[PDB]
């Protein structure tokens, strides 16, 4: 039941992460509260949780790293005994155009936006794989879909993303774990793009990730990628 | 609010479109089942309904004929004078292979799965424009996704659909209504290309229709394809 559930939620401190938190315990999961280094944006989260009612924590870890990553699911499981959704939302952007991106700038892109997707979600899969549930749910970006100017190492990341999550959703499906990608656009030179004619709020992305990892309805929903972007792609 | 609006279902007595009409009267929508032929089944969903202490009506309408949808949109504006959320899911198959096909097959699934599309949008379009606010969620296929044997017909259709709901998903935008179509793959030979290894339920299919159609969330999706496969796309 989703009063007994758990969330993992990577760079969660702010934004979509911090309302995909906020969402996800609002359903009556307890939620792990990942950050980088904003320890504050992590424990205000926290504190929000558990003013409305829930359970949460605040872990540190830098995801890239599969030290610190193995220690944020140990601590996971020391506290609430379980993972029942992972939420890969850690990430960053160095942006430039193609012919002045230094290799350090692509290579950290791809270390937390792909290999960090990478190292949460194998570190999970066991866990999911025994236990026989789970739900996986990865950030992606229309950036990945559409391509965009001064985001190659960006979008070829998000992209990535995509693809891992169509080759892990066959390879846990077996066991009834999904595994699917949310794809927000402009959250808060644009709006030409944007059907709806507005920015998203972090809510809505956080909403439909929120539908993917505790509807019953997405038992059913595995290796599928959900634009919550004002109809920008398609 | 929800409990204040009202959403029409097409081929709304059976399958995933009485699952649907079930899931958004549970939400507190007044809900008109729309049915062809099937009067007692569709009597027995408004029954359920009610029974579960929801509103609803069965209006009977083909909704391939242009006069049948305008007395259909008439006598649920005479009932409930306003249309939040219409989900087309009237449909019909007549398989066959390609040299087989007859002209009259083809044009009678074509007839109501895309055309009876056309007049149900078009009829419910000026009130949500009016009003400054509705959904429209078009059921396809996944067969007018990937193609099947067989359905050369029926796969036409429902990727027809899926290409008028981005059109209309851009003209309806700047007055915030939502057009995005759900694309169910097989619900209750065939197993070998989905992934979760077993069929879907009505009731996850019309999970996400009800997430679409009543989600804050999802005020700002539009234009999009929400597979309920088990994986079968992607």
């Amino acid at each position: 039941a989703l009063t007994a559930q758990v969330a993992l939620v990577t760079g969660a401190s702010r934004g979509i992460g911090k309302a995909t938190a906020l969402a996800l315990a609002a359903t009556g999961m307890k939620v792990v509260v990942n950050y980088a280094q904003s320890s504050t944006a992590a424990d205000a989260v926290v504190a929000e949780i558990i003013a409305n009612g829930g359970e949460a924590i605040a872990v540190q870890a830098n995801v890239a790293n599969a030290d610190e990553v193995d220690q944020l699911i140990k601590t996971t499981l020391d506290k609430f005994s379980r993972i029942d959704v992972l939420v890969n939302n850690a990430g960053i952007t160095r942006d430039t155009l193609l012919l002045r991106m230094k290799l350090e700038d692509w290579q950290a892109v791809i270390d937390l936006n792909l290999t960090g997707v990478f190292l949460c979600t194998k570190a999970v899969s066991k866990l999911m794989l025994k236990q026989k549930s789970g739900r996986i749910i990865n950030i992606t970006s229309v950036a990945g879909m559409m391509g965009n100017p001064g985001q190659a190492n960006y979008s070829a990341a998000k992209a990535g993303v995509i693809g891992f999550t169509k080759t892990v959703a066959k390879e846990l499906a077996s066991r009834g774990v999904t595994v699917n990608a949310v794809a927000p656009g402009f959250i808060a030179p644009i709006l030409q793009f944007i059907p709806l004619a507005r920015y998203g709020q972090p809510e809505e992305v956080a909403g439909t990730i929120r539908f993917l990892a505790t509807d019953p309805a997405a038992a059913y929903i595995t290796g599928q990628t959900f634009n919550v972007d004002g109809g920008m792609v398609m």
